[PDB]
């Protein structure tokens, strides 16, 4: 198994 995360703001 594996976990993803991403986030981004302008």
């Amino acid at each position: 198994g594996y976990r993803v995360t991403g986030y981004e703001t302008q």
